[PDB]
């Protein structure tokens, strides 16, 4: 069924933008219950897997994007002790643990700080930052030629990667 | 009647988080006939000026946003070149290099690519990318001590800053 949504909004390139790609992961009902998917969240996704550099989205990448996301979907499920589709602060910081990044306290502190509304974290900024988690640390590695856990960055280099984020 | 809004909106400490400062600047009417700001390009307001590092804002710095905001719309404006109120790709490589921005073709064009629509740029996406452009600067070159175009950056440290902006 995932070709359906994918193909129902693609483009002539057979690929999807950030606008399209809403489209379909919504009216694919991945997030059915929870809050849909903001377009700022789909343009993160989408630049998480543009190898190309094109700001578009072919059916390969995409397969790798459901991969992803019915993976954080099921970690969202299993910190929300409840129900109601909103994680807090704790059960966030759990499941960043769980995704096997290893963030100093003040480091998680500003992440989630960054995405909280009322106490609460809801689907749309949980996957947020799960993908922009990903994206920012593909950038560093490939930076960070002897995997030393640093990096040196030349400005324009620096900004076209993170602005892409 | 700058303060006049803030307050109406700002908290118990007499700041504005991303949600009441998006009420405030609308409220405000410094939109134009624009389209309203979104509650993303707001959470990148307050990260470029949150020293304090809490994630609200207080009145002095909103005074430091406001200042910024109303300069961002008078080049959108100028480089409007017909009252669509929606800039073009050329439109908008022309503003980044007038707020002093030296950046590569390649960059320039990642950047554009990723607040396009069918070619065009809305404000919103215009103001986000502007405030972006300089929270990332500001970053870099806190860690640039000589100032020479290259900075190292320790992993933690580059999540940090990176997923608060
Ligand atoms: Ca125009």
């Amino acid at each position: 069924s995932v070709y359906t949504y994918f193909s129902a909004v693609a483009g002539q390139d057979g690929e999807v933008d950030a606008e399209e790609l809403q489209r379909c992961l919504t009216q694919s009902g991945i997030n059915g219950t929870y809050s849909p998917f903001s377009l700022e969240t789909c343009r993160i996704m989408i630049a998480m897997l543009d190898r190309d550099h094109t700001g578009k989205m072919g059916f390969n990448a995409f397969k790798e994007l459901w991969a992803a996301l019915n993976a954080w979907k099921e970690n969202f499920m299993t910190v929300d002790q409840d129900g109601s589709g909103t994680v807090e602060h704790h059960e966030l910081r759990q499941a960043i643990g769980l995704m096997g990044y290893r963030l100093s306290p003040q480091t998680l502190t500003t992440i989630v700080k960054r995405y909280s509304k009322n106490g609460r974290i809801f689907f749309d900024d949980y996957v947020a930052c799960c993908v922009k988690l990903r994206a920012l640390t593909d950038f560093f590695k490939k930076r960070d030629h002897l995997q030393q856990g640093s990096a040196d960055f030349i400005y324009d280099d620096f900004l076209q990667g993170t602005m892409a984020i």
